[PDB]
Formats: C-alpha cells, sequence, structure tokens
C-alpha cells in the first residue's frame, strides 16, 4: 500500500496510525509479554495485557526512552502487522522520541527500521515539538506529561531550546500508584493487577485538579458535593471524595509522594527563565499542554493561577489545553508527515545505505 505511518511510542501507550487521519486508530499498552513457566513466543499490547498472568510483562520504554530493544522490536512488529495490518516495507514511517534522547538511541531506532523492517523511508521527531505544531504554533513552551515522564520544552521558531528543557520523573503511573495508596488508606483493597487497572480507570474518569487545595479539602470535609460513586466491573461501588483532587495535586506538590522536586508550575517558570529574556513574553503567552496526564479537568486554570503568581505582574499568561491532547504528539506527526515541504526530509533506504545510522541526525 502507500500511506505514511505515524508511530508515537510512549512509556505507557503506543499511539499508531496513518498520516492524514485525525487520531491514531491503534492505541494500546506499550507492554511485551513472553511466556512464564505456565505459559511454557511473544505478545504485545491488549493481548499481552489480557494474557498477563502467564507472561512476564515488560515495558520497553522507561521515562520516555527506549531501553529494551528486543521487546521494542516486538512492539513495532505488532504495530505494523497486527494493528495497522500493513507491510512496513511499503510505507514511510515517522517515529517519535523524547526530548534529550541520546544520539546513539535515535540511531538504533533508525538501524532497526531499515535493517529489520526494511521501511522505504523514515524520520524521528521530538514529541513535545510535534505537540506544539499540532496547536498551530512554532514558538511556545510545551508541558508534555504522559505515563512515565513529564517535560517542559521551550521552542522557538520551530525548534526546541535544549539548554532550557526540564525533565521530571513524575507522571501518570506515579499518580495511579498514589491513588491506589490513598484509596487503600480510605479502606478499599486494590492489590491485584486487575485492581491496579481499575484504579487507573478511576483516575482517568473521576480525578480533577482543584483551584486551591485547602479550600477544596474544606469543601470535601463538610459536604458531599464533591463525592462520586464509581462502579467496578463486578458491580461493587466505591465512593471517591477528596481522593479525586488529592491525586493530581501531586503534580503541583510532589512532596505528597516523597519527591523533593519542584512542581509543574515551577518547572515551567524555571524553563522560561533559562531562555533569553526577549522570547519569554511569547513563551508565557503560549504554554501548550500535551499528554494524557494533562487531561485532568481544572489543570489549565490551576496552571494559569500558579504561573501568574510566579511571573511579572504585567505578563500575559496563556495556557492552551487542546481537547485532543492525549493524542497531540501523534496529530503533530500526522500533520508534519503530510506536508509537501516535508517530503524531502524523509530519510530514504538508499540514503541510509550510503551514510549509516548517524544520517538521522
Ligand atoms: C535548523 C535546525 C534544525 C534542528 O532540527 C536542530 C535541532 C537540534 C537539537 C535541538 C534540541 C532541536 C530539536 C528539535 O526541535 N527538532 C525538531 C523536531 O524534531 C520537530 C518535530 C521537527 O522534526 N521539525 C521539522 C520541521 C520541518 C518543517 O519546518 C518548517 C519550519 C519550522 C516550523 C515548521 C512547522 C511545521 C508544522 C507542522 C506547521 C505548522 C505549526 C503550521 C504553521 O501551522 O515548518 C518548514 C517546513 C518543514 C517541513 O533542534
Ligand atoms: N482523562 C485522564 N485523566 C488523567 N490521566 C489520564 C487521562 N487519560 C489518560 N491519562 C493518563 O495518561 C497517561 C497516558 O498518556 P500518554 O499516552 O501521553 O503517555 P505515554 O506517551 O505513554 O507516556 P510518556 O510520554 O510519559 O512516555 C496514563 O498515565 C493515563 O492513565
Ligand atoms: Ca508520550
Ligand atoms: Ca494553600
Ligand atoms: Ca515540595
Ligand atoms: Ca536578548
Amino acid at each position: 500500500e502507500t500511506t505514511a505511518l505515524v508511530c508515537d511510542n510512549g512509556s505507557g501507550l503506543v499511539k499508531a496510525g496513518f498520516a492524514g487521519d485525525d487520531a491514531p486508530r491503534a492505541v494500546f499498552p506499550s507492554i511485551v509479554g513472553r511466556p512464564r513457566h505456565q505459559g511454557v513466543d511473544s505478545y504485545v499490547g491488549d493481548e499481552a495485557q489480557s494474557k498477563r498472568g502467564i507472561l512476564t510483562l515488560k515495558y520497553p520504554i522507561e521515562h520516555g526512552i527506549i531501553t529494551n530493544w528486543d521487546d521494542m522490536e516486538k512492539i513495532w512488529h505488532h504495530t505494523f502487522y497486527n494493528e495497522l495490518r500493513v507491510a512496513p516495507e511499503e510505507h514511510p514511517t515517522l517515529l517519535t522520541e523524547a526530548p534529550l534522547n541520546p544520539k546513539a538511541n535515535r540511531e538504533k531506532m533508525t538501524q532497526i527500521m531499515f535493517e529489520t523492517f526494511n521501511v522505504p523511508a523514515m524520520y524521528v521527531a521530538i514529541q513535545a515539538v510535534l505537540s506544539l505544531y499540532a496547536s498551530g504554533r512554532t514558538t511556545g513552551i510545551v508541558l508534555d506529561s504522559g505515563d512515565g515522564v513529564t517535560h517542559n520544552v521551550p521552542i522557538y521558531e520551530g525548534y526546541a531550546l535544549p539548554h532550557a528543557i526540564m525533565r521530571l520523573d513524575l507522571a501518570g503511573r506515579d499518580l495511579t500508584d498514589y491513588l491506589m495508596k490513598i484509596l487503600t488508606e480510605r479502606g478499599y483493597s486494590f492489590v491485584t493487577t486487575a485492581e491496579r487497572e481499575i484504579v487507573r480507570d478511576i483516575k482517568e474518569k473521576l480525578c480533577y485538579v482543584a483551584l486551591d487545595f485547602e479550600n477544596e479539602m474544606a469543601t470535601a470535609a463538610s459536604s458531599s458535593s464533591l463525592e462520586k460513586s464509581y462502579e467496578l466491573p463486578d458491580g461493587q461501588v466505591i465512593t471517591i471524595g477528596n481522593e479525586r483532587f488529592r491525586c493530581p495535586e501531586t503534580l503541583f506538590q510532589p512532596s505528597f509522594i516523597g519527591m523533593e522536586s519542584a512542581g509543574i508550575h515551577e518547572t515551567t517558570y524555571n524553563s522560561i527563565m533559562k531562555c533569553d529574556i526577549d522570547i519569554r513574553k511569547d513563551l508565557y503567552a503560549n504554554n501548550v499542554m500535551s499528554g494524557g496526564t494533562t487531561m485532568y479537568p481544572g489543570i489549565a486554570d490551576r496552571m494559569q493561577k500558579e504561573i501568574t503568581a510566579l511571573a511579572p505582574s504585567t505578563m500575559k499568561i496563556k495556557i492552551i489545553a487542546p481537547p485532543e491532547r492525549k493524542y497531540s504528539v501523534w496529530i503533530g506527526g500526522s500533520i508534519l508527515a503530510s506536508l509537501s515541504t516535508f517530503q524531502q526530509m524523509w530519510i530514504t533506504k538508499q540514503e541510509y545505505d550510503e551514510a549509516g545510522p548517524s544520517i538521522v541526525h
């Protein structure tokens, strides 16, 4: 066939699909399972998830960086052959990487696409910058927060400013774990692997960011107005009250999970302050949120409040939170891969043959 592919590999989820679609058609867990003793060769994604229990399950991307290459090769095979139902040798493939991904790492991605999958052409794009593009901008500061890592990435005239990038190893998995902890403290039992998945769903369905933590805690202590009932698959019902906003509060106050790090408002400010003073105005007016961990209701308003408190009193602050932002990286990749002016930028199989891996730089 013909259509270019966009594969946005994350710590928790693979988002894959065809350039020109408006969302990824294949979204599945970035997990590879190989047989346990009871099992007695490899499974990926939803099937791995459902056959977990007779598999040893591994995440090949850790905090946004590919670390297990053999399992990553399995992910990509499943992506092409099982999910997209394509022959990879027939489709140019755009892949994504984390900010500050080592050069040796982008090179191994490239070596594998060509030497294992025989793709005709490929490209590796930085995730946060693709999210900025998806919002129609070439200058701004992205907060990209997923399952495994959070970054602040200031971007000027199309390209990230690497000296000002901030990485925080606090993201959605840590929030899921903390929700599990605080639900356990309330008296619920969430221990099994099935139960951890339930907690992730609760997080995604019911959590939100309070505008002011203390005020919200006081409302929750004196009223039922913030309570929600959540129905488990087996029919059991639990009440979630202040856990709804205590969970994502950790993004702003990482001390809730024992981390000494600055919160996401502070890392955003600190990143802007590492940039030339003459571009800061434009960064402040173009803070784009990306990634599943930015999906909490209330997060934009809270960011607005917190950045306003840190920034000069006359600064225009604007937080942009696209509704599609679980998929902003992928959408930016799709938009980019379609541009007429991008077609020259693909690395072709023939160019790889002459130069070797470092051509991707
Ligand atoms: C000159 C230096 C280049 C570098 O890559 C240096 C690196 C060194 C390391 C440093 C950390 C930084 C990294 C970086 O930002 N890389 C680029 C990044 O991967 C993005 C996704 C990309 O590949 N982007 C490629 C964009 C290619 C497009 O570039 C343009 C110019 C720049 C802005 C870009 C905007 C494309 C989007 C899809 C369109 C939008 C937002 C319209 C305006 O709505 O178009 C013209 C068309 C062209 C096809 O920059
Ligand atoms: N509505 C929501 N509310 C809160 N969290 C959400 C919501 N939807 C998804 N998430 C969380 O977003 C995360 C997945 O987001 P995303 O796909 O951007 O991450 P990733 O790319 O796999 O990881 P990373 O970018 O950290 O490598 C998960 O932790 C998931 O639970
Ligand atoms: Ca991601
Ligand atoms: Ca307070
Ligand atoms: Ca703290
Ligand atoms: Ca200057």
